[PDB]
C-alpha cells in the first residue's frame, strides 16, 4: 500500500467547488450520473482496484521494474514479450490530429425539447417534450494543434452528437453566425493561410501572420468573419459563456412533406463573456488548458453548461425576400429580421473517463443527419458533405469508426456492409447484399413516413447548367461587417480597432496591412482611420470618399450582435480571489464566503506560500495557491479581507495582483485596512465605480461586488488603464 | 416476400452430412454448441432478421437501389451521404494479408487434458482433467495468398489459441517437425526465395522454381524440411488427416521452479492420410477450396476434427545426450528415442460466422506464453518472439489488436497501457503508471508461485561473448534426411523421388537442377541416382562414392516418420462417389447407403444432369452434381451399382470418372453389369487386388470395399497405371 | 500582378537580422549554401513560379474558386473530381505526431573533426580533419504536443543525424547528461506520469502536476534529472545556448578492435545561457513559438549555431 | 488513399505524371516532394499567385466542364428508360 492511510488521495463522489479535491475520471467522480449513452459504454469501461497487473493477453506480471537480461548488468534479451509488448503499445500511442479543430475539449449531457416541434419537422428527437436525447458535446478552437493553448484568438468549435433513437445527428458549429469563405473549394487555401506557415511552421494558435492577412486582403468574402474574430467574440471566457451556431441554412421536413428553411443557434444560459485581449495571451502561458480546466470544474461542482436550442425559421416562399442571399453563408440572418424561436435545453453533466478514447476519438459529421432534416445548396456545406466522411476514416484508421465506443448509436443499424479495419461487429446474416432471398432480404429497406420512416431526400428542384460558377448573390461583401461593426458598444469598437491593429502590426510585409486597411475602408470610415492611425498609415482622398455599403433590409444596427449591449449576466460558477494575510479578520471571511456560496460564486484563498494560515479566531485556512501561481488572469473578481494587512502590503506579488485585475477592468473589493491598497491602483479617497470599499465586509460590501460581477467588467475604468504599468 | 414458401431457403440447424444442406454461420447451423469463448463473442454478433437496413450511424434507408440525382437521368450529388458512406465502407474493406500463411482455414472448439500434469508444469489448462479450455485454431499453407488454392505442395501451419485462464497461450505450429532454416535471420531469404519472384509475381503457391531451388542449393540446412515437404506430407487430404508440430523444443516450468525441455506434438484422431500428386494439383483447379470446405461440412456434419496434444520430455541433464542439437529446429528428435506422451485432447465443434471477423483478423504468435511455460534458445524460435507482434501491428491497425474480438482473452486483463488506434476499452483508474499512490497502486504486480502467479523467466545460465555465429553443433545437415527416407515405404520413396524429379524439370536454368541432385547424393545415392535419371542426369564418379551420412544415435529408421507403415486409418467422414443409371438397382443402393451409414461414410450421388432418376422399383433418386461437376478427386472411393448401364457405359465424363479414381490409387467397387467397365480400365477377368467386383452389391461387397477404405489407398497398383491414359 | 510592383513582397537572397525581412524557405534565402545531403535533396525540390496550377495528375485547372454545380446555385456534382482530389489531400494532411519530443525545431548544417580520431575509433567521419559530413539537427522540448509551447520548464532533446560514407550515424541526446529513469521497462511509467494526465489531458507542456511528482517521490532514481529540470537548465534562452549529451556510455572501437568507454558531449560555442522561470512562463504565451523563430532567424542572420 | 497509404500516391514512380504538375496541396503521409513555394494558398501576393490557374483554350488550357443542362428534381430513382 502507497496510499496514504487517511484516504486522501481519492477525490470525495460528490459535487465539489474548483479546486477542493482532486480531479477524476467521470464515472467515479458521479457514478450515479446517468443517460442512455452513457450506460451503454459500460461494456468498456475498465476499472482496475484489486486487479493483478498484466500483459494484453492476460498474462500476470511479476516484475513490472525490469527488463530480462543475461545477468543483472547484461545485455536486454529478445525474448522478453513482457517488455516488447508494453514498449510496442506505448510507441503506437499516437493517432493523427484532427486537421482543423485539434484542440478541443468535451463532456457527456442530455438534451430535451420544450414542446413538439411535429409541425414543423418529423424528427424525432424534435417531437416529445418528454423524450430525452443523451448528447456529446465538444468544443474546439480552429487553427492550433491537439496541444496548442486554449485562450488564443479564433473562432470556437462546437459540436453536438444527438444520440437519438432514429440515428445520429451531429450538428458541428461554430461560436459565431457566418464562416470566413463561400465556397468549400477553397477551404484548403484559407487554412492553410491561417495555419502556421509552411516553411518554418510559425505561428501557432494566431492569425496574425502575413499570409492570412494576404489571403484575407484578396478575398473580401471573408471580412465578416474577421470582424466577428478580431472582436471580443475570438476571446471567450468560458465555452459555457459563447452562442453557437450551426452557420448554413438547413431544411426542416414535416410528416406532410413541408421544407421550413432553419439557422440552428445555441444559447448560453450563463451568458455571454469574453476576456479582453492582453488577459487572454497572458492567459496563454499561466494557463494553456484554462478552458479545458474550467469547463472540467464547472461540471464537477455541478454548474452544468447549459444551451437553448433555438431556430430562425424562413418558409420556402421568403427563400429571396432578403438583401442577402439565404445559402451564403458569410451573411448571418439578423434577429431583428427573423427572430430566433426556442426549441429546447441541453444540460452537460457528465466529464468523460478517458480523454482519448472518448474526445480525440470522437468523430462528428454534419451529413449525420436523420429523417425531418435536410441539407440545402449552400455550396460550403455542399462539400463539406465530402470532407468529414473521408478525413475520419484516415484519423481513426478505417471505416468502421462508427464502433469506437463513443461514435456508436444507441440505436439499431443493421446492413450489409462488412469487414474494414479493425472490425468489431460478427455478422450472422447469411446474406451481406441485397436484394436476397437467403435471408428474406433482411435487413430491409424502411418507406418513407411520418415516424420511424427511411430517409428521401425533399425533392428540390435544380435547374441549371453544369458550372464552376460563384453566384452573383454573394457577391457583397461589406454590409454585414457594417452591420456587425454599428452593432459593438463603443468599448467593443475599441477592441476590435485594437485586435486589427495588433494583428497587422505582425505582418512583416507593410503593403498586406494598407490593402487590408483599404478593404475596412469600404466597411466603415471610422474603424479604418482608427486602425490606420495605430498602423502609422494615412487614408487617401480616395479611400476617405469610399461610399459605405447599404443597411442589411434597412437595419442599421441589431444589438443581438452585441455580447455586452442587453445586460444577460449569471454569476454562478464563476471565481473569485481571496487575498490572505496572516490574521485574517474572521468575520470578513464568514461574510464574503456566506454572500458568494448563495450566488453560487467560487472562491480562491490565495498567499504569499502554500500550506496554511490561521484566522483572528484560530480557524485554520488551507491555501489554494500562491498569488504567483494562480493569478488574477484567472478569476473574475479579487476580495482583501480585513487583518494584518501590513504582512502583504509590501509583497511586489499581491500589489501586481491588484493591478493585473485592474487593468483587465475586473471587479476589486477592498475591507477595512486592506482599503490601503487603493494607492498601488491609484484610486482617490472618494471611490471609483468598480472598486468596492468599507470599513468591514458585510451585506452591502458583498451585494455591490456581486452586482459588478452580474455586468461581468468595469467598462468605465478604460480610460483610466493606459496609464498603470501592468 | 422473396424467400421461396417452402422454406428451402434456410438450412436446417442440426447436423447434416455433406452436401445436404446449404453451408450456414456457425452459430446459425449449430445453436446449442457452446463454450466460454464462444459465449463471450455475443455481445459483439449482430442478427439481422426483421431489422430496418441502415446507414452505421443507424439512419433508416428508405431507397437501397439508386443514388440521389438532379432528375432521373441526371448527375450524381455529393449531398448523397447514403451510397457515400456505402461505398466508404467498400472501398475500405481490404487488410493486409499474412506475409506468410495468407491462405488459411479456422474453427472453433475446446480442449481438455486426460489427468493433472502438476507434477511437470504449473500451466493451469494441463493443471485439472475437468478444466475445459476453448480454443480457436486455424490451418494454413505458407506460401500462397489468400486466395490461392488449398491442395499444393507446401508446408501447412497448424495454430492453436488457447484460452486459458491464466493468459492466452498460442501454440503456433506446423504439420513436420522441423523446419528449413536454422537462424531467424534468414527468414526474410528464404521466404523470398519461396514466394513468387520479384519481377514477374510466378509462380503462386509452389516451390517449383528457380529461386527456391538456388536457395536450397546453397544452404544444405533446409534439406531435412525440403524432404518432408517432397513427400506426400506435403500433400494432405484433409487438415483433419495431418499431424502437428511445435518444431522448436520449449520448456515446462514446475512449481518447485524446475525445468523440463519439451517439444509439442497434435496426433490426428482420423489417423494420417495425403493425396498423390497429380490428383492435389488438378485439385487446385477442379476446388481450389476443397481443405476449407472439407474442414467446415466435417464440422457441420458432426465429424468434428480431432486432435491429441502430446508431448516428448526430456530432463535439463540429458541436454547433450543426442547425436544432434536439441535447439536446432532442423533436427527433429525420433519418438523411437524420446517417446510422445498423451497430453490431452482437443475437439473442433463450431464454424465461424464471419470469415474475415474470426478468421482473417485473428492473431496467433508463440511468444504468447503462460506461466508454466518458457523459451529455449533455439535461433529461430527467438527471432520469431520479435515478428509476430510486429507484424499483426502493421496487418490489423495497430496495438489494440487483442481488443479484436476474436483475439481478447477470458480471463482478466488490466494494465497501465493506454491510447493507440482503434482503442476500444475506456480506462478508468486514475493512474496510467505505475507505482503510483493515487490508485494504491493498481493493478498490481503478482509474485511468481504454483498457480495464479505473475510469470518469472527460468534463470537460464547464459555464457558467451557477443558474436553473431551458428553453433558448430548445428552443422550437420544429412544425416535427419537420411532417417527420414529411409524410414518410408517403397512407395513413399518412389513419391518423394516424383516430388523432386517434378518441381526440378520446372528449374530453368539446369545448374540449379544438378547442385540439388548433388546435396541428394549425401543424403542417399538410390534417392539421388532415381531423380538424377528423371533429369537425364548422369552422376560422377565422385557422387556415386560421397559416404552416407551416420544414423542418428543407432537408428536406421524409424517408422513412426512414415504416413502408412504403420496403418493408422479411420473411415468416418470420408467420401463415396456412387455413379447413377436411369434404371438403378435399389437392392444395390439400399445395402451400399447402409453400410456406409453404419460407419460415417458419406455419399455423392451422380449423374450426367442434374434432377433425379428412378430406381427399378420406383424409387426416386435426387442427384448431387454431374461427372464433371463432382470429379473423382473429391473422394475417397467408387461405387458404381448395377442397373441400366448401358445408359452410361458410353459417357465419357463416367468412363473417365473410374481411369481418373483408377490411376490416383482409389478402392472402386462394381456391381453386376457395372463389371462392363472393367475394360475401360483394363482389369483382367479374374479381378485384382482393390477393384471390388460381385454379381451383387451384397453380402461382402460392402465389406470389402470399407476394408479397402480403411487402408486409404491401393498402394499394389502403382506399377499399374503407367499404362492408362488419363 | 497581386505582388506588389516594388517587388517588396520577396525577401533579400543575403543574410538579413531579425525581422528586417520576412522568412523564407532556406534555398531561396541561401541558395549559395550547399553541402552534399541539401544537394542530394534537389531530385524532390519542387518551385513553383511560372508553373501552371494542376491537379496531382497534372491536369491544369481553369478554376480553383468554385465547385461544379449544377447551375451557380444549385448541389455540387459528385463528378467534380477537381474538388475531390485537392479537398482529399487536405482531409488526410496529418499524420501522428512524436509520442515524446513532438514539439521541435531542425536545421541543415556541417560537421568536421579537428584531428582525426583513428586512433581511438575506426568511424569514417572521425577519420579525416579534411572530411565535411553533412548533418541535419532536430532540438526539442519532450512532453508537449507538437503545437505546444517553447519555453516550457522541460528536458531539451538535440538530436543529430550525420549523413557519413559508411551509413547514417544518428546521436539521439538531451540537454542534461542523465535520464529520469534506469530500464527502459519504466519508460512508458515515466512518460505517463509527466504526460498530461489521462481524464482530462492537462496540462500541456508542464510536470507541474499530481502524477509527476506521485512517480518521482516513488522512484528516486528520478532525483538527479529532477533536480536539472528544476534548474534554469529547464528553461534555455536558445538551443544555441545550452549543452547537449548522449547520456549513455556506448563504445569506440579502432582498427585494431580496442574497445574504449566514452559518453558524447556538445559545447555550445554561443555560451550557456537560461531564462528566468516567471519570463519563460509569460513568453509561452506572449510567443509560444520563440525558440522556433529564434534558431530560424539566427541562421538568416548568420549568426550560425555552432557546437563542438 | 487506403490501399496505397496516403494521399500522396501520385508520387509513386508508377503513379506519377510525366508532365509538370504544381499545386498548394501539402503534407500527408510520406510525402516526397519538398515544396518551396513561400505560399500554400492561393490568391496570394507572396509569390505572385505561382502556380496560376490558366482558362480553357484549344491547347494547353485549364479543364472546364462541358456545361450540360441539368433539369431535375432531387430524386433516388432508375430512369424508366433503364428498365
Ligand atoms: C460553416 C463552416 C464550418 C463549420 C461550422 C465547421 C465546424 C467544425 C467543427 C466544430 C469541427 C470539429 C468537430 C470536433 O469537435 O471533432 C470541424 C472539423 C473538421 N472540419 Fe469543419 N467546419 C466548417 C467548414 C468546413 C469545410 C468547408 C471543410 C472542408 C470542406 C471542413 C472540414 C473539416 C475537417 C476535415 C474536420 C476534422 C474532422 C475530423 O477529423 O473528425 N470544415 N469543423
Ligand atoms: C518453426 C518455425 C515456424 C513455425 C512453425 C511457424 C508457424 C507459423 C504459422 C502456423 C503461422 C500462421 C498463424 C495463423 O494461422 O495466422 C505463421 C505466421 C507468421 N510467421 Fe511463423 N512460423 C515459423 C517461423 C517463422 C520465423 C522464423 C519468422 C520470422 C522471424 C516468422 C514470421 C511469421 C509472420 C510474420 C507471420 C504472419 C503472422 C500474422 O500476420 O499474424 N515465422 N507462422
Ligand atoms: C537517454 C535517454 C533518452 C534520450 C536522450 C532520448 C532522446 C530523444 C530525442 C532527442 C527524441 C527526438 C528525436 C527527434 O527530434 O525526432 C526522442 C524520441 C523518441 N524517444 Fe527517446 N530518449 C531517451 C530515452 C528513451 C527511451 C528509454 C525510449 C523507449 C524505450 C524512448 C523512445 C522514444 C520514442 C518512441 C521517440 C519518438 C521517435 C520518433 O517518432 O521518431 N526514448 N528521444
Amino acid at each position: 500500500s502507497l496510499a496514504p492511510e487517511d484516504g486522501s488521495h481519492r477525490p470525495a463522489a460528490e459535487p465539489t467547488p474548483p479546486g477542493a479535491q482532486p480531479t477524476a475520471p467521470g464515472s467515479l467522480k458521479a457514478p450515479d450520473t446517468r443517460n442512455e449513452k452513457l450506460n451503454s459504454l459500460e461494456d468498456v469501461r475498465k476499472g482496475s482496484e484489486n486487479y493483478a497487473l498484466t500483459t494484453n493477453q492476460g498474462v500476470r506480471i511479476a516484475d513490472d521494474q525490469n527488463s530480462l537480461r543475461a545477468g543483472s548488468r547484461g545485455p536486454t534479451l529478445l525474448e522478453d514479450f513482457i517488455l516488447r509488448e508494453k514498449i510496442a503499445h506505448f510507441d503506437h500511442e499516437r493517432i493523427p490530429e484532427r486537421i482543423v479543430h485539434a484542440r478541443g475539449s468535451a463532456a457527456h449531457g442530455y438534451f430535451q425539447p420544450y414542446k413538439s416541434l411535429s409541425d414543423i419537422t418529423k424528427a424525432d428527437f424534435l417531437s416529445d417534450p418528454n423524450k430525452i436525447t443523451p448528447v456529446f458535446v465538444r468544443f474546439s478552437t480552429v487553427q492550433g494543434g491537439a496541444g496548442s493553448a486554449d485562450t488564443v484568438r479564433d473562432i470556437r468549435g462546437f459540436a453536438t452528437k444527438f444520440y437519438t433513437e432514429e440515428g445520429i445527428f451531429d450538428l458541428v458549429g461554430n461560436n459565431t453566425p457566418i464562416f470566413f469563405i463561400q465556397d468549400a473549394h477553397k477551404f484548403p487555401d484559407f487554412v492553410h493561410a491561417v495555419k502556421p506557415e509552411p516553411h518554418w511552421a510559425i505561428p501557432q494558435g494566431q492569425s496574425a501572420h502575413d499570409t492570412f492577412w494576404d489571403y484575407v486582403s484578396l478575398q473580401p468574402e471573408t471580412l465578416h468573419n474577421v470582424m466577428w474574430a478580431m472582436s471580443d467574440r475570438g476571446i471567450p471566457r468560458s465555452y459555457r459563456t459563447m452562442e453557437g451556431f450551426g452557420i448554413h441554412t438547413f431544411r426542416l421536413i414535416n410528416a406532410e412533406g413541408k421544407a421550413t428553411f432553419v439557422r440552428f443557434h445555441w444559447k448560453p444560459l450563463a451568458g455571454k463573456a469574453s476576456l479582453v485581449w492582453d488577459e487572454a495571451q497572458k492567459l496563454t502561458g499561466r494557463d494553456p488548458d484554462f478552458h479545458r480546466r474550467e469547463l472540467w470544474e464547472a461540471i464537477e461542482a455541478g454548474d452544468f453548461p447549459e444551451y437553448e436550442l433555438g431556430f430562425q425559421l424562413i418558409p420556402e416562399e421568403d427563400e429571396f425576400k432578403f438583401d442577402f442571399d439565404l445559402l451564403d453563408p458569410t451573411k448571418l440572418i439578423p434577429e431583428e429580421l427573423v427572430p430566433v424561436q426556442r426549441v429546447g435545453k441541453m444540460v452537460l453533466n457528465r466529464n468523460p473517463d478517458n480523454f482519448f478514447a472518448e474526445n480525440e476519438q470522437a468523430a462528428f459529421h454534419p451529413g449525420h443527419i436523420v429523417p425531418g432534416l435536410d441539407f440545402t445548396n449552400d455550396p460550403l456545406l455542399q462539400g463539406r458533405l465530402y470532407s468529414y466522411t473521408d478525413t475520419q476514416i484516415s484519423r481513426l484508421g478505417g471505416p468502421n469508426f462508427h464502433e469506437i465506443p463513443i461514435n456508436r448509436p444507441t440505436c439499431p443499424y443493421h446492413n450489409f456492409q462488412r469487414d474494414g479495419m479493425h472490425r468489431m461487429g460478427i455478422d450472422t446474416n447469411p446474406a451481406n447484399y441485397e436484394p436476397n432471398s437467403i435471408n428474406d432480404n433482411w435487413p430491409r429497406e424502411t418507406p418513407p413516413g411520418p415516424k420511424r420512416g427511411g430517409f428521401e431526400s425533399y425533392q428540390e428542384r435544380v435547374e441549371g447548367n453544369k458550372v464552376r460558377e460563384r453566384s452573383p448573390s454573394f457577391g457583397e461583401y461589406y454590409s454585414h461587417p457594417r452591420l456587425f461593426w454599428l452593432s459593438q458598444t463603443p468599448f467593443e469598437q475599441r477592441h476590435i480597432v485594437d485586435g486589427f491593429s495588433f494583428e497587422l502590426s505582425k505582418v512583416v510585409r507593410p503593403y498586406i496591412r494598407e490593402r487590408v486597411v483599404d478593404q475596412l475602408a469600404h466597411i466603415d470610415l471610422t474603424l479604418a482611420q482608427a486602425v490606420a492611425k495605430n498602423l502609422g498609415i494615412e487614408l487617401t482622398d480616395d479611400q476617405l470618399n469610399i461610399t459605405p455599403p447599404p443597411d442589411v433590409n434597412g437595419l442599421k444596427k441589431d444589438p443581438s450582435l452585441s455580447l455586452y449591449a442587453i445586460p444577460d449576466g449569471d454569476v454562478k460558477g464563476r471565481v473569485v480571489a481571496i487575498l490572505l494575510n496572516d490574521e485574517v479578520r474572521s468575520a470578513d471571511l464568514l461574510a464574503i464566503l456566506k454572500a458568494l456560496k448563495a450566488k453560487g460564486v467560487h472562491a480562491k484563498l490565495l498567499y504569499s506560500r502554500m500550506g496554511e494560515v490561521t484566522a483572528d479566531d484560530g480557524t485554520v485556512l488551507p491555501i489554494a495557491a500562491t498569488f504567483a501561481g494562480a493569478p488574477s488572469l484567472t478569476v473574475d473578481a479579487v476580495i482583501v479581507p480585513c487583518g494584518n494587512i501590513a504582512d502583504i502590503a509590501d509583497n511586489g506579488d499581491a500589489n501586481y495582483y491588484l493591478m493585473e485585475a485592474y487593468k483587465h477592468l475586473k471587479p476589486i473589493a477592498l475591507a477595512g485596512d486592506a482599503r490601503k491598497f487603493k494607492a498601488t491602483i491609484k484610486i482617490a479617497d472618494q471611490g471609483e465605480e468598480g472598486i468596492v470599499e468599507a470599513d468591514s465586509a458585510d451585506g452591502s460590501f458583498m451585494d455591490e461586488l456581486l452586482t459588478l460581477m452580474a455586468a461581468h467588467r468595469v467598462w468605465s475604468r478604460i480610460p483610466k488603464i493606459d496609464k498603470i504599468p501592468a
